[PDB]
């Protein structure tokens, strides 16, 4: 039974999710409306055109096939279905589909500190997501320590320092080009000495050489295990949802190079390719855990596929 | 030995290719310049950063590995290589690499009896109908008689758009109504070309790739029905790809060529975009040739492909 990471939405939080998905929702409704103009009943041609719309909405081939198969079956049972019901049918069938992945949601604690290694390619929103996470945890009364283990560019450390100041959490850092594993070691040591609750490690994720990537991330993990044997407790892969299915393929490439435990999909706000979240949640054997809906430290949400699909497809 | 589709470039033609690739060339030079600031000699770190630049330039993983392997080897032989030479080294090594694909260029097959039948295929929006207009202009300018077939009949404006191009160039068109059987339109087109003693037939097609079974069946029916009239038609199946989408076009070509037999590639929209490096990866990896590149909206903005000149325009100092 799928247990979502976020079970309760405040009014403002559901509004933030609706707003984050607004452009994707409007784009999808535009495409379906145009596809069924002059049609009355859902037939094989309508479902063919709906498959084309779902693909054009970055839902992905394998997920779209499953969705159309479920709708085909439902249409065959009900015989006469009006095309105006498609948004409602999609909401119901896709919500049901996401609940079928046993790897979605939480699986339901280890000794502090809880160590998070944030991974992904440059530009997807890793460091921003780390700032948002630090805010999430500090708002709960937890003590957060950041580790600046993205040391390839000098700007990288500067950017995490900037976020450490926006939220008001300590940071462990060395120089540009310092050994990332050594920074991670120092970060976890400091967190243990300071009795901190959460450690978040920033990393480079230069995917062009998967051997070097694999070796760097494995060294970071192995060295942290000298201090905390079951660290990292979470390996969070950050993906740019504004790139649609490009993020799905990137996640496939990245998760084949290193062990990931959860996904974050950023930049859903103000872009129209958010349907990729549906395909990722359906196909991946690790959960979507966070979605990003803006530039500010509050613009992070724990994932709930049922609410995501509701916001994506409901009438506005 | 690779024989390019265009062997001689007039000065104006080389200028058109340079201009078409200007943004991709500037973008690449920006990336490599930034990557080697503060460096003097090419070392393993420089080559690693250069691999990242080539990937960021849409050249693709397999092609980039080959390029870096050759540069690694050349650096090892020469021991001391200045980072300023990277542009020259890339031009030389990538030019050599493209000549290694025996499927590149023309195979100089003996001519078949007129009409020469071209089926243009690809996904909506890549520039198929535009490319057909450009092809019609190319052939009419050579003194040939062109006939167009409006066998893209799904959407509202598809037939209208090919009519519009037939009028811009001034060539006849065979068409039916929206939703007409595309194979029947193709049959009528080839029949008309035979009776009019035409030299070239160009068939426009839909390419709804979301259901590859339906796509495969439609294109196969068009081919089979045209063979009732001209047994070796289509003589060319030209897959059009949008070069402004970079490696997305490489992946799309992989998906499309697995659904239907293609004989040649056209890569459009290189002008004014910065992802033209995908042409290098396509030419290296695909077992069908890049034959045409599109460098603009006008009927003249088509060139037969020459990989050596493409790489020269992509990497030469400006
Ligand atoms: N609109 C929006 N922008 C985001 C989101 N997450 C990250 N960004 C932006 O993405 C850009 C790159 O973020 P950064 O944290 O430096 O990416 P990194 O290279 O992966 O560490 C920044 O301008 C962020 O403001 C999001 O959820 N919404
Ligand atoms: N910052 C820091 N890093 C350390 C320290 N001790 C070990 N490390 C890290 O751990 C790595 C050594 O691991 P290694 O010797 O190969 O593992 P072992 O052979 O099984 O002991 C180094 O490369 C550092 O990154 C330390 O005192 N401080
Ligand atoms: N700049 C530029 N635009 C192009 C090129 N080829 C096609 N286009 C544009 O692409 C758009 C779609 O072209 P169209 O022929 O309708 O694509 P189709 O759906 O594949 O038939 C048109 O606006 C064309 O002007 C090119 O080489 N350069
Ligand atoms: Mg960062
Ligand atoms: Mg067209």
């Amino acid at each position: 039974m799928v247990s979502w990471f976020k079970k309760i939405f405040k009014k403002e939080e559901k509004e933030s999710l609706d707003k984050g998905l607004e452009k994707s929702s409007q784009s999808f409704f535009d495409k379906v409306s145009r596809a069924v103009v002059g049609k009355s009943k859902v037939d094989d041609e309508v479902l063919d055109d709906l498959e084309e719309v779902l693909i054009a909405s970055d839902v992905g081939v394998e997920t779209t096939v499953k969705i159309i198969r479920r709708i085909e079956e439902r249409v065959a049972r009900d015989k006469y279905v009006n095309v105006a019901e498609l948004n409602n049918i999609l909401r119901e069938e896709i919500s049901g589909l996401l609940l079928e992945n046993p790897h979605a949601g939480t699986q339901n604690k280890t000794k502090k500190p809880y160590v998070i290694m944030v991974v992904g390619v440059n530009g997807v929103g890793k460091t921003t997501t780390i700032g948002k996470l630090a805010h999430q945890f500090k708002s709960e009364g937890l003590k957060v320590v950041l580790g600046a283990a993205d040391t390839f560019r000098a700007a990288a450390v500067d950017q995490l320092v900037i976020w450490s100041e926006r939220v008001g959490v300590p940071i462990v850092k060395q120089a540009m080009g310092s050994d990332p594993a050594s920074v991670a070691f120092d970060t976890v040591q400091s967190a243990v000495s300071q009795d901190a609750d959460v450690v978040i490690i920033d990393t480079a994720g230069r995917l062009h050489n998967k051997v070097n990537l694999m070796n760097e991330l494995s060294k970071i993990k192995r060295v942290m295990q000298k201090v905390v044997p079951d660290a990292p407790h979470e390996v969070l892969l950050v993906l740019d949802g504004s790139t649609g299915q490009n993020a799905f393929e990137q996640a496939k490439q990245f998760t084949a190079a290193t062990e990931v435990t959860a996904l974050a999909v950023t930049k859903l706000d103000g872009t129209a390719r958010g349907g990729v979240v549906i395909g990722i949640s359906d196909q991946f054997q690790v959960p979507v855990k966070y979605i990003g809906v803006g530039e500010k430290m509050q613009d992070l949400q724990l994932f709930n596929g049922t609410e995501f699909v509701d916001s994506f497809f409901k009438k506005r």
